């Protein structure tokens, strides 16, 4: 073995900081480790990670060409990638996001939190963090949220093949699950591809055609990204933010009384309890990073989130401190040219949804003695997140 062994991902804890602390401790011992359970090298050194994000010819996203994302944005390189990213970015510009907030997200958030009011105890993971992003996507598609709820097993099977692609069983199951969702995706595209379509998805598909990029594969892939990113991945950001607040009731009270603190609560939450495992790249040629060597063809995990607990940048990093200024730079969206294009929507949903929740329930508090457990792979996902978020509402 070229690298020391590590066990960074497959350790559960009731302490949501355990993952960030493990990443930092490992980074202090070695720049690159081999995670036996996850099954690939993990880059932990900031200089290597930032270098890798910028050198896309050496560290590509081409591993996505072998699976269900082939034909989509993430699998593109170079100028092809830049052209399609410019079109996707149009849908996440500030004015567009503000319109989604007024038209979809705030009203849906109010309905989601309303549905919780008749119960003394609820699980905010299933009944809030997952529900709100699902319903937003259902309304973007002009499509029933209840029908999207039935895809959960398929969504997570799709995702598991996108993170550990050295596992042929996981890859095949991702392909199987995509094939079992293709009927739904096709129906959504065809309905919203009509000239009489009145959805954001309809506008996206028209804009795709006005920008000369409107193949059927492009339409399927934007729908797929909105399901996998817009619903599932966003849910874990909402979940981890809620936990950070529930675990710090004095901070939760401050944020309820001053909702202008919500952006900081979300950004600090991304530092304190990141919801991603890391970010994949493919090494395209033999490369040396200081005294480390990586071989052509190797898929690696960039762990920029190992900097979340760098105490030289963020003193007392195990403290959830929404007052850190400047706010910590987010590492959960990747970096360089591939930095998540959907981040503005995810951030806005977390803010608007939490604003609705905290306003509706002045009594919100974690259930004592039913502590969430945090680990990579929660609910068979590819996120670091809780298994449950039980709360008392009144
Ligand atoms: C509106 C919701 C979302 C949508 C539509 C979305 C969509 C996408 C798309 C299309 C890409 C590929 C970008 C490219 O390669 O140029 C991407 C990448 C990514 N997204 Fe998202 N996403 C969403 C939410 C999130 C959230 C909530 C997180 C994490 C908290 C996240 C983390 C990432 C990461 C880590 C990447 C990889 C970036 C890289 O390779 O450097 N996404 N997303
Ligand atoms: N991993 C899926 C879903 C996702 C979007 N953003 C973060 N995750 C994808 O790359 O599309």
């Amino acid at each position: 073995m070229d690298f020391p062994l590590a066990n960074l991902f497959f350790v559960p804890s009731e302490d949501a900081t355990a993952f960030g602390r493990r990443l930092r401790a490992a980074a202090q011992q070695a720049p690159i480790v081999f995670d036996t359970a996850f099954g690939m090298p993990i880059l932990l050194r900031k200089s290597h990670i930032t270098t890798a994000y910028r050198d896309t010819a050496t560290f590509s996203t081409r591993m996505f060409q072998a699976g269900i994302l082939n034909g989509g944005l993430a699998a593109m390189q170079g100028d092809e990638h830049a052209r399609m990213r410019r079109v996707y970015n149009m849908f996440f510009l500030p004015r567009a996001v503000s319109q989604y907030e007024e038209r979809f997200v705030r009203p849906i958030s109010e309905q989601v939190v309303d549905r919780l009011a008749g119960k003394p105890r609820v699980d905010l993971l299933e009944d809030f963090a997952m529900e709100l992003p699902r319903r937003v996507i259902g309304e973007l598609f002009g499509f029933p949220a209840e029908k999207l709820h039935e895809t959960d097993e398929r969504v997570r099977a799709m995702l598991r093949g996108l993170v550990r692609m050295h596992d042929p069983a996981a890859v095949a199951e991702s392909q199987r699950a995509y094939g079992e969702t293709l009927g739904l995706i096709t129906e959504v595209v065809e309905r919203e591809s009509r000239d009489t379509s009145d959805t954001l998805l309809g506008e996206i598909l028209r804009t795709l055609k006005a920008e000369h990029m409107d193949t059927i594969e492009a339409s399927r892939q934007i729908v797929l990204s909105l399901i996998l990113g817009g619903y599932e991945t966003t849910s874990w950001l909402v979940a981890n933010t809620i936990h950070a607040l529930l675990a710090h009731p004095d901070t939760l009270a401050r944020v309820r009384q001053d909702p202008s603190l919500l952006p900081a609560a979300i950004e600090e939450g991304m530092r304190w309890c990141p919801s991603i495992f890391g970010v994949l790249r493919m090494v395209e040629r033999d490369v040396r990073l200081d005294d480390q060597a990586l071989s052509a063809g190797t898929v690696v995990c960039l762990a920029g989130i190992a900097g979340n607990y760098d105490e030289t940048a963020y003193p007392s990093p195990e403290v959830y401190d929404i007052d850190r200024k400047p706010l910590p730079a987010a590492n959960v969206f990747g970096g360089g040219a591939h930095f998540c294009v959907g981040a503005p929507l995810a951030r806005m949903e977390a803010r608007v949804g939490l604003q609705a929740l905290l306003a509706r329930f002045p009594g919100l508090r974690a259930v004592p003695e039913e502590r969430p457990s945090f680990m990579y792979g929660a609910k068979d996902s590819v996120a670091h997140g809780p298994d449950k978020l039980p709360v008392l509402l009144h």
